[PDB]
């Protein structure tokens, strides 16, 4: 309730001065509003939503001094009655990129963001692993998360697909479990939640088209490789292709196989994740995305 956000705001920041409140956006963990047209107040929608603001509370703070484009700076930190925090920081400026805006882009301004977006992931992947840690950021043992669940998908899933997608998700698990390449790593920080609903630009500039970065709920210690994922799924096998090569990754094809597989994984994680919330929308929409990537991977098979 944006008359009920505004309350607590007016409460515990009695100076800051309202003329104006609009809704921003929201995702699945947070609530977003704007206040003046210049302050994004936050509010999480569930007990995750205020781990992960927890978490980003502490670890937003060590990463603007070795990060380039802006990101979130929390200057006001609220508390709600249940004892779980709110933030406000200036909004981050320019316009949301989206998957919908990604594929107009002149290829100038695309290759522009690739290398703003790869210098971004290498920053990310040299911030220290346990300073990270000591900042509260969790330890995603991939290899058992996708092991559980492979059991969860045969368990929960399967009985809502046909034969044809059983084999696909039979064969796309096997693949990553079977090829030692695929499951070792370094372990590194990484932002979790890298797609271009995140991605703040300004198609008006030639040398910095990306301006800023933002929600860092999902930030954990994992793969580096993972943070492609949405990258993959959203920007197009070209532009992962463009950002890998400017990271100075030699073995594109490899990295792109393995990367795939990690969207299969993310897609079918929802579906699983609807499943269990018994919420039908949500459950068609897994569905949809599933025969989409089996579409997407044909002759990926052989
Ligand atoms: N333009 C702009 N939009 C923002 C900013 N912060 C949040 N938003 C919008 O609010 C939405 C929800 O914020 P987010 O942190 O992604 O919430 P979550 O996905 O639920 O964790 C975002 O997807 C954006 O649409 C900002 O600094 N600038
Ligand atoms: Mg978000
Ligand atoms: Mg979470
Ligand atoms: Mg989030
Ligand atoms: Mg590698």
């Amino acid at each position: 309730n944006k008359l009920h956000y505004t309350t607590m705001i007016m409460t515990q920041f009695p100076d800051i001065s309202i003329q104006s409140v609009e809704s921003l956006g929201e995702g699945f963990r947070n609530y977003a509003i704007l206040v003046n047209g210049d302050w994004v107040f936050r509010f999480p929608k569930s007990q995750q939503g205020a781990d992960e603001l927890n978490k980003e509370i502490q670890l937003l703070p060590l990463l603007v001094g070795c990060v380039k484009v802006n990101i979130p700076q929390y200057v006001y930190i609220g508390k709600r009655s249940d004892g779980n925090p709110f933030v406000g920081y200036r909004k981050v400026q320019g316009q949301i990129l989206g998957e919908d805006g990604m594929a107009v882009l002149p290829d100038d301004a695309k290759d522009r963001l690739a290398l703003q977006l790869a210098e971004f992931m290498n920053e990310l992947s040299a911030f220290p692993v346990e300073t990270a840690i000591s900042a509260g950021v969790p330890v995603t043992n991939l290899k058992n998360k996708i092991l559980l669940l492979s059991e969860a998908v045969e368990d929960q899933v399967f009985p809502l697909l046909d034969e044809s997608l059983r084999d696909y998700l039979t064969l796309r698990f096997q693949s990553y479990m079977t090829h030692p390449v695929y499951t070792r790593y370094t372990p590194r920080l990484i932002h979790g939640d890298l797609s271009p609903d995140h991605f703040l630009t300004n198609l008006n500039s030639r040398q910095t088209p990306l301006t800023g970065i933002i929600d860092f709920g999902d930030a954990a210690i994992s793969d580096p490789d993972y943070d492609y994922v949405y990258l993959l799924e959203d920007c197009g096998e070209l532009f992962t292709r463009q950002v890998m090569a400017y990271r100075g990754e030699v073995d594109l094809d490899t990295h792109i196989r393995k990367v795939s597989l990690f969207v299969t994984f993310d897609q079918v994680s929802y579906l699983l994740e609807g499943l269990r919330a018994r919420d039908q929308d949500w459950i068609s929409e897994g569905l949809e995305l599933l025969e989409e990537d089996k579409a997407n991977n044909f002759g990926a098979n052989s």
